[PDB]
């Protein structure tokens, strides 16, 4: 598929028209990274004039070949790409970095030919590795995911996740262009232009990897199009600030603009080397990617527990997600490697097309459910310990910059997993959740609250966080009972109660068992279960406490920082005669039984109740 | 370096007796993972028995041999090591995971033997990495460093930017044995007992690569005893279980001790086949750690600014570490690629060989600091964007578990950067940080309490952040200015003062930019400056608003939720007459001016002016 001499031409004209726009949108700006654009030039050229297949008037046309800038500082060649293809008008360029315009500096989704934000390096490919593997598994339609790295991205290692991730899966329809212009921000990249090291990484990764000099269209073009029997690694040696006459192959020069004078110069330079002015126009794709259904997703029958009976909220998710699973065509389940702890193992023996192991790797696995999320082709369940998504934490903050909706649940929560000790314990999930813009926080008590969390997260826009627990612990919800986000319980109550006990999960159970004791001393306490911890439902909260006195307690499996106390202290500062008092776990917890750390970190039955006699006297 | 006959039946005589330790502490227990115990037996008996140079009754000793368990769940076998080499009681394995005892599920540093907590899979080769780093470079020393890791593990990225940076470094000192077991949590491996390509993946990424049977006591020694010219990787074929009969390379035994009839049976199998009672005694090391200077770090000169110049907070960092590094020949700077925009480069600059370099990779150079910290050996400050201390979040949380003393830094702090957008802007750094059990939070608002912010932090324990900012912003302090962690400032004060207004950095110059307006309109208003956030000066914060009316009003360029608006509504809630107004930014932001952005997301001068002039009225 080598282009014919008067195509050729056209797409190296094309690239010089690339990089001049580069340079005017960021000399118009005063910031951005020009040099970091120009060595992309003929690269981008080539897959948006001669390689992709995509509708120019409909990028996120579900039809399309998808491409991702990993590399997401080089945003003014993206833009610059689509001004060239006719849907983006040439002067908006220009309005680069403006507050009143949508060409921001790093891609973000409020553009319509951008599936997901980028800007950290090193995550792009783990979204493009989702879009492939819906690509082929799901939608098995003809479109190709392309994904454009820098050289020094490739110190991340989120990149080789995904670059194993690719070779499992076979992910024939996914080719990484890699950006090898030596240099990076501050220094030049750690092995600079010895491409054959970085051909072995890749091949040894289990990628057809293939050596090109990045600023020749014609081996550009030779390398896409070669067979693809794997995923296949296009290695480019190119220059940084290819094209600017002093400036490429300099350190120096990373994110710094042309000044005016020599953004002229330096244009009309590259004008010169420009034969003709006709634009080509992108290939249309084949139109096979299939109907996918978006109707709200509804659970084929209420839950179906037993008041009284024993079950953990981790294996409730895994019931209700493989129940979600016959809900929808469209729920997919991830899992790294702790499926048979967090019960998506259910899941995948229902439905197991649409379970994706990710392995040890959790940073890929989050980055493959917002790519599988793009375009709402799924609905993604990712899963493993609360603790773990912590090792993923700038991809979930990506993923609210993309506007994604994916799901996470999280088990083993708290120091009420016992004997495995801190290393497992989430304790800061609640903080690092809450903090993320457009989450959901929920938190189900017993096995009813979990299938109702898991069927409300599956059609809540955003973030979605569903925090799971270790221990067996009773139902206490009817199957009838109607949850919704925002609403918290009331689950007991007087006339005569003293105090508001909010918990949640174990310290729930907790303080409904302190509430049994109490009342022996004559003693009663509302108890109040949040759902959701975010958004909190401030007027129940509120209205709870009035009633008692004005006295809140919060009791929680979580450190102090950032969770249901902070929460709710937060939402209440100010208001007349109300009070909370604060339960939580106060430093590194160690091993030992459930009950037992409970009660050393002072969150158990017995802590409850003192806090509460203590409070009445 | 081939045991001699005697010693190599002793060498499997000791692996034996491990696997029986092993077994018998996870059965005492009911819970553990002996069968990831029992494929490491051979590699732990020959390290420590055969490969170590150590002192077996003083762990911790600065000259010995470092030994790292990345695979934590099998502290098993650790504990075992350390009994055979005399240092524990047998008897004392038996209480494994007991609330009484130190023998916790996974190793934490409260033992003697272990330097850094591991249980978070894929941290322990980076740590190991700083551990090799600082013997190599900065003690100049004969200690060697090994670190086991399981086949599993090898999936996370963090693993691979350890093995990049070992090879940059050339740490021909550090040993990495790979445990390939075939079998992780859950299902196989991805790539089972496929040699050949951990070999190429190893080699690729720069290491010495030597396949071996992991149960062959003779090809463990041949491969330990090779010419070491790099970091070298000994990929172990081992078998999940190893020894145990029925168990070995099966499935569904991952983290599933023996019950008690099993263990006796397989226990008497194991003994059997031990030919001799007499143990190795480890070999001593040679003593050439040189001594380090532990004494209090105090900077050379009072810092030397003047009252209204203006500099970013950031510039401040890298000139107040500069300077810092003339305090203490102890003081290592680290950054990824950043120190042009940190400033770390000034640092660099004036002590290039206490500077290290750790590209793109935030994961690891957390780790690297920790395992440079290990021991007292040096005082690491670590550096880069705020926002991307979020990709190593899961190091940091573990740093805390390992009781690290690092110093973090993060510029960029907020929107006030301007154009680059959200995907640089930190805006949950507070309440990640906050939510970390040993974290000090400093937020210096000008170039004097950087300084003293800097100095603070290099003297305090745990796990110390500086958050700092891009805009130039004008000295307040005199130089004089005495700082101390948990002690806040009031910058502005009268006796009519009608609301205490908390910022800090940016919005605290807003602040007093808004009392300068307000000023006109003859409303006073009291500013105050946290200087940390965590701990918070309560007590001032209390008495101020005391003299203000009762009204606090917090500002941040930070989201809601886990901020210094939360912290401070729950350090207050319930305080008789005190209310709590919060300004903050309630999305994700996009691309303007620093200006601009600042009052689209209600926290400049005239946002702060407008909610005053709300609450007199
Ligand atoms: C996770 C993360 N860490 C650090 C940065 C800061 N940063 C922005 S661009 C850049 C250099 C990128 O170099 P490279 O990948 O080689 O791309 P090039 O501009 O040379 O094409 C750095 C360090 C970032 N954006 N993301
Ligand atoms: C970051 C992280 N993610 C997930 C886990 C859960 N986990 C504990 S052990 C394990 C399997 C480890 O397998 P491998 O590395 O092969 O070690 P082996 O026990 O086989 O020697 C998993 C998934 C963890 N501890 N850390
Ligand atoms: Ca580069
Ligand atoms: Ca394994
Ligand atoms: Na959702
Ligand atoms: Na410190």
């Amino acid at each position: 598929h080598k282009p014919d001499q008067q195509k050729l031409q056209a797409l190296k004209d094309t690239a010089n028209r690339l990089r001049i726009s580069s340079i005017q949108a960021t000399t118009a700006a005063g910031s951005g990274h020009p040099t970091s654009c120009c060595s992309a030039a003929e690269i981008m050229a080539v897959l948006f004039f001669h390689t992709m297949r995509y509708k120019s008037q409909d990028p996120r046309n579900p039809h399309n070949d998808r491409f991702v800038l990993s590399k997401g500082h080089a945003a003014p060649i993206l833009y610059a790409v689509w001004a060239e293809a006719g849907f983006l008008a040439e002067a908006e360029l220009l309005n680069l970095r403006k507050i009143s315009s949508d060409l921001d500096g790093h891609p973000v989704p409020k553009q319509a030919f951008t599936d997901v934000a980028t800007g950290s390096l090193g995550q792009g490919l783990g979204a493009a590795c989702g879009m492939a593997y819906t690509g082929k598994y799901f939608d098995k339609a003809s479109y190709r995911v392309y994904c454009l790295l820098g050289d020094g991205e490739l110190s991340q290692g989120s990149v080789w996740e995904a670059m194993a991730f690719a070779s499992i899966y076979k992910l024939d329809n996914l080719v990484a262009i890699l950006d090898i212009n030596r240099l990076g921000q501050s220094d030049p990249a750690p092995l600079q232009h010895q491409m054959d090291i970085y051909q072995k990484r890749c091949e040894a990764f289990g990628w057809h990897a293939i050596i090109v000099d990045g600023h020749s269209v014609e081996e550009l073009c030779k390398a896409f199009g070669q067979a693809k029997h794997q995923p296949t690694a296009i290695i480019a040696k190119t220059f940084k600030g290819r094209g600017i006459t002093g400036v490429e192959d300099k350190e120096s020069w990373h994110g710094k603009p042309l000044p005016k004078n020599m953004a002229e110069q330096i244009i009309q330079e590259i004008y010169s080397q420009i034969q003709s002015k006709k634009k080509i126009l992108a290939t249309p794709p084949q139109e096979d990617a299939p109907s996918v259904d978006i109707a709200n997703i509804r659970m084929p029958s209420l839950p179906s527990y037993k008041v009284g009976d024993k079950i953990a909220t981790r294996k409730a998710y895994g019931q209700a997600l493989a129940k979600l699973g016959h809900a929808s065509d469209r729920i997919i389940a991830l899992d790294g490697d702790t499926k048979n702890s967090t019960f998506s193992e259910i899941f995948k023996k229902e439905h197991p097309d649409r379970f994706i192991e990710c392995y040890i790797a959790e940073q890929n696995m989050v980055s493959i459910a917002v790519g599988c999320a793009t375009r709402n082709r799924t609905v993604p369940f990712c899963s493993t310990f609360a603790a773990f998504f912590t090792r993923a934490f700038d991809q979930i903050r990506m993923a609210a910059i993309s506007e994604s909706n994916i799901n996470l649940c999280g088990s083993h929560c708290g120091v009420s997993i016992g004997e495995d000790g801190p290393s497992q314990m989430a304790l800061e999930d609640l903080a690092m959740f809450r903090s993320v813009p457009t989450s959901t926080v929920f938190y189900p008590s017993d096995g009813v609250a979990t299938e109702k969390a898991v069927e409300l997260a599956a059609n809540t826009k955003g973030i979605c966080f569903i925090r799971t627990s270790r221990p067996e612990n009773a139902i206490i919800y009817n199957n009838n009972e109607d949850f919704q986000v925002g609403q918290a319980k009331v689950v007991l109550k007087s006339k005569d109660d003293q105090v508001t006990v909010i918990g949640a999960g174990v310290t729930l159970h907790e303080a409904l068992a302190a509430a049994e004791l109490l009342k022996k001393e004559k003693i009663n306490i509302r108890v109040l279960d949040p759902f959701t911890i975010k958004p909190l439902d401030r007027k129940l909260i509120l209205d709870s406490a009035r009633a008692t006195k004005g006295r809140i307690l919060t009791v929680e499996d979580h450190y102090y920082e950032g969770g249901i106390g902070e929460a709710v202290s937060s939402a209440v500062v100010g208001e007349p005669g109300i009070t909370v008092t604060h339960l939580a776990v106060n430093r590194v917890p160690r091993s030992g039984k459930p009950a037992e750390l409970l009660k050393m970190f002072g969150i158990d039955r017995d802590a409850i109740a003192q806090a509460v006699r203590g409070l009445i006297t």
